[PDB]
């Protein structure tokens, strides 16, 4: 499968669009989250320059919403979102603490709206269940 922002763009819409009225947009250098208003009546997420990975990036802080412990989480679903895809995840100490994240949420359960864009990854890019197998321990 080919790999392009634009892809996660209406995935990401038609998880998401109807349920929680928020889309993804490509933007410039700033991710921000815009809310609804009387001129553009859904919310947006917007992520820097077109690239797949920053479009991940922010769709993984949207759906959890020093810096090693609030990012743990948010790269823990870039993970999922990245093997889910088919795409490549990208020191080791921190990397290490991002798979154990990973392995807790494969154990114990993918929170709704993570849970929900995985499942349309698979379909649209035909990958199989996730299994933890797939997730190497960072060496
Ligand atoms: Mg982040």
């Amino acid at each position: 499968s080919t790999h392009h922002y634009e892809q996660l763009i209406e995935i990401f819409n038609s998880c998401f669009a109807d349920e929680f009225n928020t889309r993804l947009i490509k933007g410039d250098d700033e991710p921000i989250y815009l809310p609804a208003d009387a001129e553009v009546p859904y919310n947006r997420i917007v992520f820097a320059h077109g690239f797949y990975a920053s479009a991940i990036h922010e769709i993984s802080h949207w759906c959890i919403a020093q810096f090693e412990d609030v990012e743990v989480k948010p790269q823990a679903l870039d993970w999922l979102f990245c093997v889910a895809a088919g795409y490549p995840f990208n020191r080791v100490v921190f990397q290490r603490r991002v798979h154990a994240q990973v392995m807790d949420y494969l154990a114990n359960g993918i929170p709704e709206r993570p849970a929900r864009f995985i499942k349309a990854l698979q379909n649209y890019y035909y990958t199989p269940e996730l299994t933890a197998e797939q997730f190497p321990w960072p060496e």
